């Protein structure tokens, strides 16, 4: 083919890595996070990117596994925002996550998946509530 | 008394979850294959972070939730092999067992979160 079926972070491991990198790049210019919190998020994002690079190198990714891993990434960001206090309100942190996701979409596909973003923002609230 | 404060127990908890799930109803062999690949991948990431001296409780909690949420997402995305209710109950039982085999203390709010994730991921799909 041409790659017409490998055009999103959910079907293309390289695009998933770029999405995750781009999320972390954008988030660093948004309100609500301390340096130390950004550092933790970048460590976890880099861990997720390497995990995907390694699965890709092995030939072991699939659409379903990539969807699972993109949700894993977004959940880990939601979790850490809910666990780490200081730096801004829950509400500020949440909309910064949403903005960072949104801009990562624009940087990677050129198209924001709003229902995906809305899930992620529901995760922050859920994890904080539980916290 | 939580499994993911120490990298070693964090890994054991993921492997125990996976080993218990493999004996539970509701999942086909290929679904478990997919879950097993993702679990092995997460354990490896924790090992790599521990070797470079970069773990912390907050980070391990976040990685643990990446794992549990990946399992819930897989379960909700891959149809067949049993009802959503069976998939959710097997996931909850494998999670409960994993706490018992590591710290000895089941974290119920956490189990309840993961159950909610299966349901929220199935609705979104």
């Amino acid at each position: 083919g041409s790659g017409n079926s490998h055009t999103t972070p959910w079907t293309n491991p390289g695009l998933a890595e770029n999405f995750m990198n781009s999320f972390m790049q954008g988030l660093s210019s948004m309100p609500g996070f301390t340096a130390s919190q950004l550092d933790d998020m970048s460590t976890i994002a880099q861990s997720m990117v390497q995990s995907i690079q390694s699965l890709a190198a092995q030939g072991r990714t699939s659409p379903n596994k990539l969807q699972a891993l993109n949700m894993a990434f977004a959940s880990s960001m939601a979790q850490i925002a809910a666990s780490e206090e200081g730096g801004g309100s829950l509400s500020t942190k949440t909309s910064s996550i949403a903005s960072a996701m949104s801009n990562a979409f624009l940087q990677t596909t050129g198209v924001v998946n709003q229902p995906f973003i809305n899930e992620i923002t529901q995760l922050v609230s859920m994890f904080a509530q539980a916290g």
